[PDB]
């Protein structure tokens, strides 16, 4: 049913029209 409080604290709605990139092009590693 719910999570918002319990398991939904991190889980939220998705944005339509906005695209996300992968974490392999940008980011430094030592």
């Amino acid at each position: 049913g719910w999570t918002l409080n319990s398991a939904g604290y991190l889980l939220g709605p998705h944005a339509v029209g906005n695209h996300r990139s992968f974490s392999d092009k940008n980011g430094l590693t030592s």
